[PDB]
C-alpha cells in the first residue's frame, strides 16, 4: 500500500532548544523508531503551541502524535494504536510476550518519585527504591522461560539476554529505558545516589542499551532532566 505520515510532538524543555525531560515522550520516540516507520519529530514549548496544536489545546501532555491528520493522546492509546496500526506483515511486533517484563519495570519510577522529593524519610525510600532494583536485577539474572535449558546440569545458571524480554527491544523496555535514565541523572544529581554496581543485571541490561542508537539518541540532555528535579528537592 502507501506510506503514512506520521509526526510526534514532544516537550522542548528549557529555553525552548532541544529536547525536554519527558519519560513517556522519549518512550513513543523509541517506539517509532523500533517500528522503522517514516515520521517526523517536532520540539514543541508549553508557551506558545504551534498552530497545529489549537484546536485540542486545554492542558492535554506533552506526548502528542499526529496521524495522517488526525491528532491522537494519551499516550497509552497511542503505543497500541502504533503496534495496532503497524503490522506484523511490513512493520515488527515489539509487545513482549512475558507479562512480568512489563510488571518489574512499574513501581520503580513511584519509589524513585518518593525518593528524589526531597523528604526526611530517605533510608527507608533509598531501600525501598533498592528492593525495587534488585527485583529488577533479580528478574534480569532469572532465566526467561524460552531460556531455562532444563537438562542442564549446571549449579549456577544466569541469564544473558541483552533486553527485557529477548534479545530485541520491546513496548517494555521502551517503558523501563526512559524511566531508568531519569532515575540516574537526577538521583545522582540531588541525591548522590549511584545504582550499586553489585546489582551485575541492571548493571549489564544498561549497557545494552547505550550500545543502541534507538535509546541513547533519544535520551534528554543530562542538564533538561536535573532542571526538572531541581524544584522537586525544595
Amino acid at each position: 500500500d502507501k506510506e503514512p505520515s506520521i509526526e510526534l510532538f514532544i516537550k522542548a524543555g528549557h529555553d525552548g532548544e532541544n529536547v525536554g525531560n519527558c519519560p513517556f515522550c522519549q518512550r513513543l520516540f523509541m517506539v517509532l523508531w523500533l517500528k522503522g516507520v517514516k515520521f517526523t519529530v517536532t520540539t514543541v514549548d508549553m508557551r506558545k503551541k504551534p498552530a497545529e496544536l489549537k484546536d485540542l489545546a486545554p492542558g492535554t501532555n506533552p506526548p502528542f502524535l499526529l496521524y495522517n491528520g488526525t491528532l491522537k493522546t494519551d499516550f497509552i492509546k497511542i503505543e497500541e494504536f502504533l503496534e495496532q496500526t503497524l503490522a506484523p506483515p511490513r512493520y515488527p511486533h515489539l509487545s513482549p510476550v512475558n507479562k512480568e517484563s512489563f510488571d518489574v519495570g512499574a513501581d520503580i519510577f513511584a519509589k524513585f518519585s518518593a525518593f528524589i522529593k526531597n523528604s526526611p524519610n530517605n533510608p527507608l525510600q533509598e531501600k525501598n527504591l533498592l528492593r525495587e532494583f534488585k527485583r529488577l536485577d533479580d528478574y534480569l539474572n532469572s532465566p526467561l522461560p524460552e531460556e531455562i535449558d532444563h537438562n542442564s546440569v549446571e549449579t549456577i545458571t544466569v541469564s544473558n539476554r541483552k533486553f527485557l524480554d529477548g534479545d530485541r527491544l520491546t513496548l517494555a523496555d521502551c517503558n523501563l529505558l526512559p524511566k531508568l535514565h531519569v532515575i540516574r541523572v537526577a538521583a545522582k544529581k540531588y541525591c548522590n545516589f549511584e545504582i550499586p554496581d553489585h546489582f551485575t543485571g541492571v548493571w549489564r541490561y544498561l549497557k545494552n542499551a547505550d550500545e543502541r542508537d534507538e535509546f541513547k539518541q533519544t535520551c534528554p540532555a543530562d542538564i533538561e532532566i536535573e532542571k526538572a528535579y531541581l524544584s522537586v528537592a525544595n
